[PDB]
């Protein structure tokens, strides 16, 4: 089990997060109908997260705090899209919550993952539900609700995942045109993408690169 994440295994999650992405980049911007049909949803995330990827990469820490700070200046300075700039704003609210800790517990992750929710909302004028904000909300609500009662964080991000997922395969029953299309929002997808990285890395494996 996992009882404390400290800046190498957040950097690992980065990594492992990013690389999962890359990895269905081409999935999800099959998937990219909303707000214009433009096919590029994975590609704007990828390209987001894998600038977050390499400043941590070239500035690894122990202390987790730092680490969040090296992983949102590459995501903010590299942002790209709507989901991209919305994915940056996500993680910068989560790195603020964190800046000070060396290692953080699971109750302080669920927390760090609610804060990125509050930041996100607040930095898009217009949002609009069944998309990467209600999924990301989700997930924060469900782990907040796990972590008062699991100190494992493998246990922990798990369920965040089972609970995006659920959260994912509601949007088309709250944004018209997905279910007219027929498929999932493509920025929640992307963020559970990540979401799955970041479990690989809580569990010390590795994501195979395509
Ligand atoms: N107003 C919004 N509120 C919440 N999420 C949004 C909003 N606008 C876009 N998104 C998310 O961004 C995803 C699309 O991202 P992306 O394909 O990178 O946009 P884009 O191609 O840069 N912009 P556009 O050409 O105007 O569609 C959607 O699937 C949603 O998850
Ligand atoms: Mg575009
Ligand atoms: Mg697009």
């Amino acid at each position: 089990m996992i009882s404390k994440i400290n800046g190498k295994l957040f950097a690992d999650m980065i990594i492992q997060g990013a690389q999962n992405l890359s990895n269905n980049a081409d999935l999800v911007d099959s998937l990219n109908v909303y707000p214009v049909p433009d096919g590029d949803t994975g590609t704007n995330m990828n390209l987001t997260m894998t600038s977050g990827r390499e400043e941590v990469e070239n500035n690894l820490s122990k202390n987790i705090g730092e680490l969040g700070k090296t992983f949102s200046k590459g995501l903010l300075m590299g942002a790209r899209g709507n989901s991209g700039v919305i994915l940056s704003q996500l993680f910068r609210g989560f790195c603020k919550n964190i800046e000070s800790e060396s290692e953080i517990n699971s109750k302080l992750l669920a927390e760090s993952f609610q804060a990125g929710v509050e930041t996100a909302y607040k930095a898009v004028m217009k949002p609009v539900e069944g998309t990467i904000l209600t999924v990301a909300k989700d997930a924060a609500q469900a782990a907040i609700e796990k972590a008062n009662n699991t100190e494992d964080c493998i246990e922990l991000m798990e369920y965040i995942i089972v609970k995006a997922n659920e959260s994912l395969e509601n949007t088309p029953n709250l944004l018209a045109v997905l279910k007219e299309v027929g498929v999932v929002d493509s920025g929640g997808k992307g963020l559970l993408c990540v979401y799955e990285g970041f479990l690989k890395a809580l569990k010390g494996e590795k994501v195979e690169a395509k």
